[PDB]
C-alpha cells in the first residue's frame, strides 16, 4: 500500500495537487517519447520538449499518424519488452496498431477496475466483448484477474459463444457482473426472453453490467438497468490505443482518469488546445513505456466539465457526442435513441434503425403484434415534437431485424475431420467452424 | 513443482508422483462428486490406496455441471472454462491462480522454446475454450510479445492473420493443424509463399485434431520445413504431452499420472494401447481422479532417442476407430498418410471421405494442371496399401475451403442505427 506506484482517487485534495500530479511525470514521458522513431524523427534537427513548460508546444498526434506508422513507428522500447499487441476496431484496410509492456497493462488494469460498484473474488465476471486483436476483451479479463473476480471468457463475435449458451451460462453459473457494448445488453435481453426467462427477475445474482463502445444516452441508460431489474449500468469511455480514459460515478457521469492521463479538448479550426469544453478529446497518457502518445487526437467529439459532480470526484466530467441535415434539423443517433427508449417498457421495442435520406427520416423498429400500431403512432408524435422532420416510421415483427436464430441457435463446437461414416453430414469436414 | 531433469530414473518419476498423491486425495475429497463418491466408507489418503480409485468418466463432468467437482471457495477461482464438442451437454471446469501457473508452464515446454525476442500468434479459440488464454499465459510467463488472433471471430479472418504474420514477422503460431493449412492457402491468396515470404516464422505450435507424422512433415515444408510443434492436451486437464526434437509427444508425467484403460476388461496400466486416463498432480479448484478423457491411444516407455526420462503417446482419438468398406478397414490415420504423401507440388491439403459399406468416397481439391496426376496416384496408392474400391473426385480449388474464406476482410463494426441515404443499414444491429 506504502509504495503503490501510480496515483487512485484520493491522493488530490483540489485541482492545483492533481496538475502537479500530471507535471511531475512530464520529463520522464517526454524522453520515453523520443525513443519511438516517430518522436524522434518529428523533433530531428530541433531541440526536443523534456520539461513540463515545453509540453505547451507539443504538437498533436493524429490517428492519421499511428496509421502511418504501422506497425511499431510508435515504439519506444525493444520488442523482448513487449507483452502484447493489438489493433483498434474499425477499418481493416488502415490497421492501428497499439503495444502494451507487463508495467503498461498494470495501469490499464487499474483504470478499467475504476468500477463504482466494486470487482470482488465473489463476483463471477462475464466478459462478452471480443478477444480478436481489440484490446476490450483481454482489458476486462485483466481488471477481472487483478481484483481476483472469477472471469467466464464469454468472448463476443465468435461460433464458440452464441447468445443462447451466454443466457444458459448467466443464469446456471449465478453471473454477478457482465461486460458488454449496450446494444449486447439488449441482445442477452432477447436471448433471454426466447428461452423463456425474465431479464428483469430470472437472474438475482447479476449486481450491475458494465458497458462501453458505443454513445450512450442517459434515456437508453436507464431503460437497460430497466429491463434488467433496476440493477447499475456503468459505462466507462476508452479506446484500443489509450485504454480506458473516463469511468461512471455513482451520479451517472464518466469522469476522466486524469491522474493518469492529461487530457484536453482541441478546437480544429483554432488549432487551440483547453482543459475542458466541446471539441475533440486530445489524451497525453502518464504510465506507459512501449507506445508513448503526445496529445494523442481520438477524434471523438467531446463536452468536458469541470463543474462539481454530487459524487465529490475531483475530476471532471466526459459526455462523448460521437465522432445528418432533414432541412433545417440536424438529426443525431442520440436524439433519435431518447425518442425510441421512451417508448414504455411493455412495447419491448429495443431493435431499430434509421435512414436520414435529404426529405425524410425512415426508421423501422421491432414491437410485438398488440402494440406495434400504439408504438407507431407515438414515436411519430415525439419526432413531431421534438425534431419537426417529416418521417416514415415502419413497426416489424420481432425477427426480422434480429433473426431468432441469433436469439436461440446452439452451436457445437466442432474441430476438423477428414474421414466419415455414411449417415454423418461430412459438409463440416474442413469447414467445422 | 518439478521441472525436466528434477529425476534420473523411471523410480525417481513414481517417488515424484506417488509423493503427492496424500495432497491430491485429501483435495479431491472437498468437492461434492467425490464426497459423495467415498461417503460412509473411509476415502483414498495414501498412494497405495490410488490403486483402488475409480474411473471419473466424461459422463460424471457432465452430471455434475457447473460446481459439483468443485474442491475451492469460488472466490479462490481465477477463470471458467467449457469443453469443445456437444453445446447441449457442457463439460465445465475452472482454475485458481496457482492451477494457472501449472497450466501455463505445461504449455511452455515447447523444445524450440518461447523467448521474450519472440511475436506470438494465438490463432485459437477465446471463447469458454482454455485453448487461446493457456497459450497466451505461457506467451506472458515466457515475456513473448502475444498477438490474439482469437479464432471462429468475425474479428480476424485468415487475410487479416496472414497480413499480420508477415507485417509483425511472427516468429511463433498456435492453431490446430487444419487452420496451419487454411494460412497457407489463406498466404498464397495474399500473394505470399508460406515456404519463403515468411523468413522470422521459426515454429509452428499445434494440437486439437489426431496428426500423423506424414502430414505433421509435410506441414512442416509447405512453411519452409520449419517445426511443427505438437501438443496433446483438453480444457478440462490442460497440456498433457509435449513434442521432444525427435518428433515424438512425452506424456507430462511429473504433473500427473497416465494410466491407459482397457474399456472390456475395465483394467489400468503404465502402457499400452486403450483410452486415456489422468489424475493432475497440481490443481486445487478442480480435482480429478482417474480421468478418462476417453482418447484413443498407445502409451510406449521404449527410451526416445530425445533422452528425456518420459514415455511416449500416439493419439488416435476418433481417428484410429476402423470403418469396414468391402474387404478392408480404414482409418483416419491410413487415409491421412496416403493424401499426405502425394507430392507437395501438388498443393494437395484439403479433403474429405466417407466410409460407404462398399466404397470410400474420397473427394480433394488440387490446382487445375495437375488435378487429374493427384487423382491417378491416390488411386493407386489406395489399391496398393488399403486395397478398398473407391470413388475419388479431383476439385478445383476453392469447393471444399471457399475463396472468400481465404480473401474476405471484415471491418470491426460497433452497432449503429443511424445511416446515411447512401450506406447498407443491414449493419445496424447485427453489426457482427
Ligand atoms: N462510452 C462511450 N461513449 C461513446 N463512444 C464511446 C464510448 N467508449 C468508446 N467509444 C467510442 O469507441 C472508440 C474506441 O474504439 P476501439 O479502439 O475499437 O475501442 C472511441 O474513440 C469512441 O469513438
Ligand atoms: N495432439 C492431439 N492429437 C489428437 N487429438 C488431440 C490432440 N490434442 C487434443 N486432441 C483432441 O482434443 C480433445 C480436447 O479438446 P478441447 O477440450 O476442446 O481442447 C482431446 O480429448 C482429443 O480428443
Ligand atoms: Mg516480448
Ligand atoms: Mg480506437
Ligand atoms: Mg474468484
Ligand atoms: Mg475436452
Ligand atoms: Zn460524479
Ligand atoms: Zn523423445
Amino acid at each position: 500500500a506504502m509504495s503503490r506506484s501510480r496515483p487512485e482517487l484520493g491522493d488530490w485534495s483540489s485541482p492545483a495537487e492533481l496538475a502537479e500530479l500530471q507535471r511531475s511525470q512530464l520529463p520522464r514521458v517526454l524522453a520515453q517519447a523520443l525513443r519511438s522513431p516517430f518522436y524522434a524523427a518529428r523533433y530531428r534537427g530541433t531541440t526536443p520538449p523534456r520539461t513540463a513548460d515545453d509540453f505547451a508546444g507539443v504538437e498533436v498526434t493524429a490517428k492519421q499518424d499511428l496509421r502511418d506508422q504501422y506497425p511499431f513507428g510508435m515504439l519506444a522500447v525493444g520488442r523482448e519488452h513487449l507483452a502484447t499487441y493489438h489493433e483498434s476496431s474499425g477499418t481493416a484496410g488502415e490497421p492501428t496498431a497499439s503495444y502494451y509492456t507487463e508495467e503498461d497493462w498494470t495501469d490499464l488494469a487499474e483504470r478499467f477496475a475504476r468500477k463504482w460498484t466494486g470487482i470482488h473474488p465473489s463476483d463471477t465476471f462475464l466478459v462478452r466483448t471480443p478477444y480478436g486483436l481489440v484490446i476490450t476483451g483481454h482489458l476486462a479479463q485483466a481488471a477481472g484477474r487483478l481484483r481476483g473476480a472469477t472471469v467466464v471468457p464469454g468472448d463476443a463475435r465468435s461460433l464458440a459463444t452464441p447468445l443462447s449458451r451466454m443466457v444458459r451460462v448467466l443464469k446456471t453459473l449465478d453471473v454477478t457482473l457482465t461486460w458488454c457494448n449496450p446494444t449486447e445488453i439488449t441482445m442477452l435481453a432477447a436471448a433471454a426472453k426466447a428461452a423463456g426467462l425474465r431479464p428483469d427477475q430470472d437472474f438475482p445474482h447479476l449486481r450491475a453490467m458494465f458497458t462501453a463502445a458505443e454513445p450512450l444516452t442517459e434515456v437508453r441508460r436507464r431503460r437497460l438497468s430497466e429491463i434488467w431489474g433496476g440493477i447499475p449500468v456503468v459505462e466507462e469511455y476508452g479506446s484500443t490505443e489509450t485504454g480506458t480514459i473516463a469511468g461512471q460515478c455513482p451520479e451517472g457521469r464518466m469522469h476522466l482518469w486524469a491522474d493518469r492521463a492529461i487530457f484536453e479538448v482541441y478546437d480544429p479550426r483554432t488549432g487551440t488546445l483547453s482543459e475542458a469544453g466541446r471539441g475533440q478529446m486530445v489524451v497525453t497518457p502518464l504510465y506507459r513505456d512501449a507506445m508513448p502518445l503526445l496529445r494523442y487526437n481520438l477524434a471523438d467529439d467531446v463536452e468536458v466539465s469541470t463543474d462539481p459532480c454530487g459524487c465529490g470526484w475531483l475530476l471532471p466530467t466526459v459526455t462523448v457526442l460521437g465522432r445528418h441535415r432533414i432541412g433545417p434539423a440536424t438529426v443525431t443517433q442520440q436524439r433519435l435513441e431518447e425518442l425510441v427508449f421512451s417508448l414504455p417498457a411493455a412495447y419491448e421495442v429495443m431493435f431499430w434503425r434509421a435512414k436520414a435520406h435529404p426529405d425524410v427520416l425512415e426508421l423501422e423498429f421491432e414491437a410485438p403484434e398488440p402494440v406495434r400500431q400504439r408504438a407507431v403512432k407515438e414515436l411519430g408524435a415525439a419526432l413531431d415534437r421534438e425534431l419537426g422532420v417529416p418521417h416514415r416510421i415502419t413497426g416489424l415483427a420481432p425477427g426480422t431485424l434480429v433473426p431468432a436464430e441469433a436469439l436461440t441457435a446452439q452451436r457445437d463446437i466442432l474441430k476438423a475431420r477428414y474421414l466419415f461414416a455414411e449417415d454423418e453430414d461430412w459438409d463440416k469436414a474442413v469447414m467445422y467452424f
